[PDB]
């Protein structure tokens, strides 16, 4: 019933609390999962707080080294980022054993180079958590405290908890999705598109946000609102976080700010040009993970391409601009009826017969792979959009791009099969891209 703050937080409205890491609370109202009413034990004052910033006191969720339901691959991405020394570690839930845990730790050897080792934290039915049966503990907390004090047979001491990215609230404020335009201040234009602008700005003069603004006449405000109600339900690490919307024209879509812009631009600037093939395949795997989430939700992107992937802190990739292409209205200059779609990225049955499915998104993902492996090259170079439609209808697809491995191109060709049911699932593509290089590793470290 008693909670403790994991991070600092500054109030944004007049209803929420300002608190410091280590401050404790009573929780009074949890009707909204994202924001809880709470009373501070330090000040005695009552206000709402972001629920993901607190954890039960003394619980494992309040430990700095506990990362909850993070994935193995995400744990590796986090541990192998700068600021984590050798011996940086985290504890997570097991992906392959219900009720078990995993200890992930950064290590180095001559064969695997700089890598992460994973240890299975199992639980005896009679009692006791253990990495090795020789030593047993009442709780995972005690296990960690022990392996932080002495290296009892691991690859290293548990030296420091893994560093975490800047935490973010789920929504700008309690019970807030549709906001007035006056609450947004557009400060710096980030770019201009055919459907509108993107700006960096603030909400309530306090919270840094990005705002995509749509030109009037782009889409029905009511249709936009009904689709945003569904988008609001999508929640995943590899999708860009929607904060709020403004429905009156011009429409605002307010999201978190991604400090490196689009993947397409990032791959062309010097930092992206220095990228090696493993990093490129890992970004592809991140996009495939987000799209596999959308596949589980049977939510169709319709506009999957490198310009609609955003790159943020730690080069994390997030999927943007999903769902909304369906609602884009017609004009007198484009013969495309009803739903608009990016010509060079759209599957033949979707472009010609309007059958948008997750399999047409798979085709799109193959095109995005060509974009990504070449570090920004235009698809079907030399061909205009009409020629592309005509040729992909006849079964033409792109040849192997320069510098693309044979297995990656075989995957692309699989995504470009004319029968949509013969294309792989995003689940398969995620598994393939994650294990593309780490093919011979043993899953968990054998340790007696
Ligand atoms: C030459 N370049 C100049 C920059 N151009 C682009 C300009 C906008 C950039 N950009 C775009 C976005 C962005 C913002 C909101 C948005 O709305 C939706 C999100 C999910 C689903 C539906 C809608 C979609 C995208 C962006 C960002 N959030 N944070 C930081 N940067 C951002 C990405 C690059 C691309 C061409
Ligand atoms: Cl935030």
């Amino acid at each position: 019933t008693l909670f403790i703050a994991l991070y600092d937080y500054e109030a944004r409205t007049e209803d929420d609390l300002t608190f410091t890491k280590g401050e404790k609370f009573h929780i009074l109202n949890n009707t909204e999962g994202d924001w809880w009413e709470a009373r501070s034990l330090s000040s005695g004052k009552t206000g709402c707080i972001p629920s993901n910033y607190v954890a039960p006191v003394d619980s494992i969720q309040a430990e700095e080294w506990y990362f909850g339901k993070i994935g193995r691959k995400d744990a590796e991405r986090q541990l192998l980022s700068p600021g984590n020394p050798q011996g940086a570690f985290l504890i997570r839930e097991s992906e392959t054993t219900k009720g078990a845990y995993s200890l992930s730790i950064r290590d180095w050897d001559q064969t695997r180079g700089d890598h992460v080792k994973h240890y299975k934290i199992r639980k005896l039915d009679m009692g006791g958590y253990y990495i090795t049966t020789r030593v047993q503990f009442n709780s995972v907390q005690e296990l960690v405290q022990h392996y932080m004090e002495v290296n009892d047979g691991l690859c290293n001491l548990l030296i420091a908890p893994c560093t975490i990215m800047k935490p973010q609230t789920l929504g700008l404020a309690k019970d807030a999705w549709e906001i007035s335009r006056s609450s947004i201040t557009l400060e710096r234009r980030l770019g201009t598109g055919c459907f509108g602008d993107v700006w960096l700005g603030t909400w309530n003069g306090s919270t840094k946000v990005a705002v995509k603004t749509l030109k009037p006449g782009t889409m029905s405000p009511k249709a936009f609102l009904e689709e945003a109600q569904v988008m609001k339900l999508l929640r995943h690490d590899k999708l860009v976080q929607l904060y709020a919307v403004v429905s009156e024209e011009p429409i605002y879509i307010v999201t978190e700010f991604m400090c490196h812009g689009s993947l397409l631009d990032f791959l062309k600037n010097p930092e992206g040009q220095d990228l090696r093939l493993p990093q490129l395949v890992d970004m592809a795997a991140q996009v495939a993970e987000g799209m596999a989430y959308m596949e589980r939700m049977n939510y169709i992107h319709r506009d999957l391409r490198a310009a609609n992937i955003l790159v943020g802190e730690r080069l994390a990739c997030k999927i943007a601009d999903f769902g909304l292409a369906r609602l884009i209205k017609d004009d007198e200059y484009n013969p495309c009826q009803g739903s608009k779609f990016p010509i060079k990225w759209t599957a033949p049955e979707a472009a010609l017969f309007g059958r948008f499915t997750i399999k047409s998104d798979v085709w799109s993902f193959g095109i995005l792979l060509t974009e990504l492996i070449t570090k920004g090259r235009i698809p079907y170079p030399g061909m205009n959009k009409r020629e592309v439609l005509e040729q992909v209808e006849q079964g033409y697809h792109m040849p192997c791009p320069p510098g693309c491995p044979a297995s990656l191109y075989e995957a692309m060709e699989q995504t470009w099969r004319l029968d949509p049911e013969e294309r792989p699932t995003f689940e398969y593509l995620q598994s393939f891209l994650e294990d593309y290089f780490t093919s011979a590793e043993p899953q968990y470290e054998e340790i007696p």
